[PDB]
């Protein structure tokens, strides 16, 4: 089985790996918080603010019987004309989502292909294009109800709250212009996260499992459900908090 991880963030973030570079994944360019660091926190959290017992820790954790994946960026924030900031993602990363959750063992809704427009929300949209920071985009329209299969995504996924915060201010664009984005609208103070922006990570039990090794998993893991964590550098001038959601998957 498998459990699927929300990071949302509240504060700008530094995740892992201050005057050195975010994160990225190689060949993208796109942020990314490495497992190793992940485990870390999770592992961490369940000992010093939730009392876990430290053994069931190690029968779960190690000093193990579950793989904490990297966290990847399903939505981030940009600076947008209509509405304040919208949530941007794209085909490439809305597909990576879908391919990671068939591995989850599970959203059956074809993503269309992007390269010059946009589709979003009404809420956001200055007919009749998306405009966010520099860019202006084109807007297609959507008749085969993409935003609310996605919005049905996000329900499903990370909850109610989730899904209410983005509704209504989501784009999807092309994955060049998304790639440039995050490249170029990072948090400077020196480089950080945005303070809204949306990760997900497999948590994934080990076949070599017993039922009641599955009952202690669920039970521990459990605890970090709607709860608040501290991720990355510079925690004591009120960065990297994040907001936690998991989720059994069917």
């Amino acid at each position: 089985k498998a459990y699927l991880v929300g990071l949302y963030t509240l504060t700008p973030t530094h995740p892992g790996s201050v005057d050195q570079p975010i994160q990225r994944e190689r060949h993208t360019g796109f942020p990314v918080i490495w497992g190793q660091s992940l485990k870390g926190v999770l592992r961490s959290y369940l000992k010093l603010v939730e009392k876990v017992d430290e053994e069931k820790i190690n029968k779960i954790f190690g000093p193990g019987l579950i793989s904490v994946g990297d966290a990847k960026i399903l939505f981030f924030p940009v600076r947008s004309l209509k509405g304040v900031y919208a949530y941007v993602t794209s085909p490439l990363v809305l597909n990576r989502f879908k391919r990671d959750l068939e591995l989850a063992g599970v959203f059956q809704t074809e993503i269309p292909e992007l390269t010059d427009t946009a589709i979003a929300s009404e809420e956001i949209t200055v007919d009749n294009k998306v405009i966010l920071e520099e860019f202006a985009i084109l807007i297609q329209k959507d008749d085969k109800g993409i935003l609310e299969s996605v919005v049905k995504a996000i329900e499903q996924a990370f909850g109610n709250e989730m899904a209410e915060k983005i509704k209504g201010r989501i784009a999807i664009i092309p994955d060049d212009v998304f790639r440039d984005l995050v490249e170029l609208s990072t948090e400077i103070v020196e480089e950080y996260i945005p303070s809204d922006t949306l990760f997900y990570s497999l948590i994934l039990v080990t076949p070599r499992a017993k039922d009641n090794d599955m009952a202690l998993i669920k039970e521990v893991l459990g605890k970090i459900n709607g709860k608040y964590l501290q991720i990355g550098g510079n925690e004591t001038v009120g960065k990297g908090f994040v907001k936690v959601t998991l989720k059994e998957v069917t």
